[PDB]
DNA sequence: TCTCACACT
DNA sequence: AGTGTGAG
């Protein structure tokens, strides 16, 4: 039976990314409680991102700055710059291809996010041990890796009990075994490490790392030990760090379907997963779903990190909540044109920079009352980079749900406005 | 009180 | 094609 130890897989999360840019830019905002907001006219700005020393004090992601304040009254803000009306992400962006440039000197990268990418490190681990002949891998190629479940077995600070546990660790590695899973992933994390030191050394961002055999168990790693730490996760770690994990805490279970995991199972932690068949799993949750949660709660899981460094769609979006829906046609166009305007500026950058065209425009209105994300849908060609085509033609394809008999109002109000271009064809 | 990927049908 | 889900 297959053990789910074929390859070497990191995931890379970039601690508190727009504060980090913020603060290279302005050193004043450097190693202070320091959080990103965007509008800051209502309640202070919705903070996005919240620096280690800020989340100490209870900030977080979500909070409305003003609120951020009563926590800790001396948090430094920095504002999401704004374009057209609405928040621009351009300069994370950029500063997000920046890294990802460099990681992909070091091996096969699958964007996930604006801040984290997986990293498929199988091969150059093999190169790495061929030319490692046999030699032992020492500590001190290791300065910032955890190894998830030691120490363990017959000192009081933190830094103490990492290196204990990376001794144990390496004391017992059989380097003579060039397929060992365990001597595979230590050599994953000794370029880890590299990586991560070379994208301080030219970006100045941390950033911290999971290295183990899939992307599940990666990003689990990675956020074991944070901030500017890797934690290595071992196949044979897995039933230990399962039996206490809740369901929640594993990627792509954090919603509706880890509830009913929960609910429909009565059990609360990843690891009681392993009490019931496969048969059982798939008629609870579906044929995908259940062989799904059968091999990851061992500890397997299969999914390939995609070769894929550029985003698959390019959107622009905004919320009008509130009092501020969008009530009137003009209004609509208006903010339409708004949108195309930031969608043209960044398609053409794409199409100069990455030798692509999009070929599809979806657009996507939210009406008031309405209870989820979104609540149409509609396409249409995208044949011209020109953002008064693009409004026009957005326009036409939703102009019909206005139920209002009037041509001069927009009932019911639009909560929400999105265009995204996708479909991208080789230019 | 902004994005991006993926599976179902 | 259009919708729902999961995540940062």
């Amino acid at each position: 039976m297959a053990t789910g130890q074929d390859r070497v897989v990191a995931l890379v999360d970039m601690d508190c990314f727009f504060v980090q840019v913020e603060q290279r830019q302005n050193p004043h905002l450097r190693n202070k409680p320091c959080a990103v907001v965007q509008y800051k006219s209502w309640k202070g700005g919705g903070i996005i991102a919240v620096s280690y020393e800020a989340r100490a004090f209870g900030v977080t992601r979500s909070m409305w700055a003003d609120d951020a304040k009563k926590l800790c009254p001396d948090l430094l803000l920095a504002q999401v710059r704004e374009s057209r009306g609405k928040a621009n992400l351009t300069k994370y962006r950029e500063a997000s291809v920046e890294v990802m440039e460099i990681m992909s000197r070091f091996a096969v990268i699958e964007r996930a996010s604006i801040d984290e990418a997986y990293v498929d490190l199988t091969s150059a681990v093999q190169e790495r041990l061929q030319k490692l002949q046999g030699q032992p891998i020492s500590a001190d190629l290791l300065p910032s890796t955890y190894i998830e479940g030691l120490p363990q077995g017959p000192t009081v600070q933190k830094e103490g009990m990492r290196k204990q546990g990376l001794f144990q660790w390496l004391d017992s590695l059989q380097i003579d075994n060039l397929t060992s899973p365990d001597l595979q992933l230590t050599v994953g994390a000794v370029i880890v490490e590299e990586m991560r030191a070379a994208i301080e050394r030219e970006t100045g961002f941390q950033c911290s790392a999971g290295i183990s055999h899939n992307k599940v168990l990666a990003k689990l790693a990675c956020g074991l030990n944070k901030p500017n730490r890797q934690t290595l996760v071992s196949h044979g770690s897995v039933p230990q760090l399962f039996s206490q994990m809740p369901i929640r805490k594993i990627r792509s279970l954090g919603g509706k379907l880890g509830a009913s995991v929960i609910e429909i199972l009565g059990i609360e932690y990843m690891g009681e997963l392993t009490q019931f068949t496969e048969s059982q799993l798939q008629s609870h949750f579906g044929e995908k779903n259940g062989s799904w949660l059968y091999a990851m709660c061992r500890g397997i899981e299969h999914d390939p990190v995609k070769p894929r460094q550029l985003p698959k769609t390019i959107g622009c979006s905004k919320n009008f909540p509130g009092k501020t829906a969008l009530a009137t046609r003009e209004q609509v166009q208006w903010w339409l044109l708004q949108l195309a305007q930031e969608l043209e500026e960044r398609l053409t950058k794409d199409r100069n920079d990455n030798d692509r065209v999009a070929t599809q425009l979806v657009v996507s209105i939210r009406v008031q009352g309405d209870k989820r994300l979104s609540s149409l849908r509609r396409c249409c060609a995208l044949t011209r980079y020109d953002a008064h085509k693009m409004s026009h033609d957005a326009f036409t394809v939703i102009k019909n749900c206005n139920t209002s008999g009037i041509q001069t109002e927009w009932s019911p109000p639009l909560t929400m406005l999105f265009l995204c271009a996708t479909k991208f064809s080789a230019s």
